[PDB]
DNA sequence: TGCAGAGTTC
DNA sequence: GAACTCTG
């Protein structure tokens, strides 16, 4: 999820671009997103589109690094319970569905290392992880459909590479800070007025709202939010510019939690400047984990690798 | 599941 | 009249 609207608002600076201007790049990618969403009775379907994704991205020859989702933030947990809260036993889904994901880890492990492709668990988010490699100049990009890793400081992220009709789009920090005049911490105040895994939003904002209340009180770090939130306790109070379409909507008592804008600015990630390798991969293992998990034959799959090992060489 | 247009309200 | 949402 991230920012509701986010992307709308971003769409202006992003470029459509084709899988070939991937050639020669360095990408991370956030698979946590896939096993968070993965009735024709089909055995493990999360690993069924990360194998036809694993192949259409070796085909355009990128050099992926995938990032695994750790410990979920507080923030996080709070936010997606208060979300259920709108919409004894809660606490038995929880352990039901670790173990389910755990075995879907595992596997979706294995036919990377089988593939040659190295990862790395995220200790807490993993769109955190993506975007600290980008800023580090680890990766040349991250390819992930999320606008949070934006306010974890992205600078150059690839949307809708793998949705199919959408095209690949190319998003550049530089392009929409030199064309929206938006930074950082002026997108965290965003997350605080659109909503974000973080915590949701104001009922009525639009993305056009959330500007006109980022420009009504501009500010440094965080101080439009805090002049935004003593304007609207005063101007509810009564006397029954443009600001009453703001005086009209609900706001929260604890808004603004600076813990939130907190966790976007520093949020925990690993450190260390990895040195990474791809593999060769092996051919063989890959059609005996086929067999073993869809029940593929040796033909079956080089029907699809015919392709992918073609362009490898 | 993302955009694009209209419908409904201030 | 324009902007936001809902649905197609």
């Amino acid at each position: 999820m991230g920012v509701q609207g986010l992307w709308k608002l971003l769409e202006c600076s992003g470029r459509q671009v084709s899988p070939e201007a991937l050639e020669g790049k360095i990408l991370a990618v956030d698979i946590s997103i896939w096993l968070n969403q993965a009735g024709n009775s089909i055995e493990n379907p999360h690993l069924l589109t990360l194998f036809h994704r694993l192949c259409k991205l070796l085909f355009f020859r990128i050099r992926p690094i995938f990032v695994f989702d750790g410990d979920a933030p507080l923030l996080k947990k709070q936010t997606l319970v208060k979300r259920r809260q709108r919409k004894a036993q809660k606490q038995q889904q929880e352990r039901i569905a670790a173990t389910v994901t755990g075995q879907m880890f595992l596997e979706s492990q294995e036919l990377l290392r089988l593939f040659g492709i190295p990862y790395i668990q995220a200790p807490m988010e993993a769109e955190a992880q993506c975007a600290i490699l980008d800023l580090t100049d680890q990766t040349s990009g991250t390819i992930t459909d999320d606008s949070a890793i934006w306010l974890f400081g992205a600078r150059h992220v690839y949307r809708n590479f793998f949705n199919k009709n959408k095209f690949v789009e190319y998003y550049q920090y530089v392009d929409f800070h030199n064309q929206l005049g938006l930074d950082r911490n002026k997108l965290i105040n965003l997350a605080y007025l659109l909503g974000s895994d973080y915590t949701e939003g104001i009922p009525t904002v639009g993305c056009v709202t959330a500007m006109e209340i980022l420009n009504e009180f501009p500010g440094h770090g965080l101080e439009p939010l805090l002049k935004f939130s003593e304007w609207w306790h005063e101007a509810q109070k009564n006397p029954k510019k443009v600001k009453k379409k703001l005086r009209t909507l609900q706001l929260t008592p604890g808004f603004p939690n600076p813990a939130v804008a907190e966790a976007y600015l520093k949020p925990v990630v690993d450190d260390s400047k990895g040195s990474f390798l791809w593999g060769k991969p092996d051919l063989d293992k890959i059609r005996e984990f086929c067999q073993r998990y869809f029940g593929w034959n040796r033909t079956k799959t080089d029907e699809s690798l015919f392709p992918v090992l073609k362009q490898l060489d």
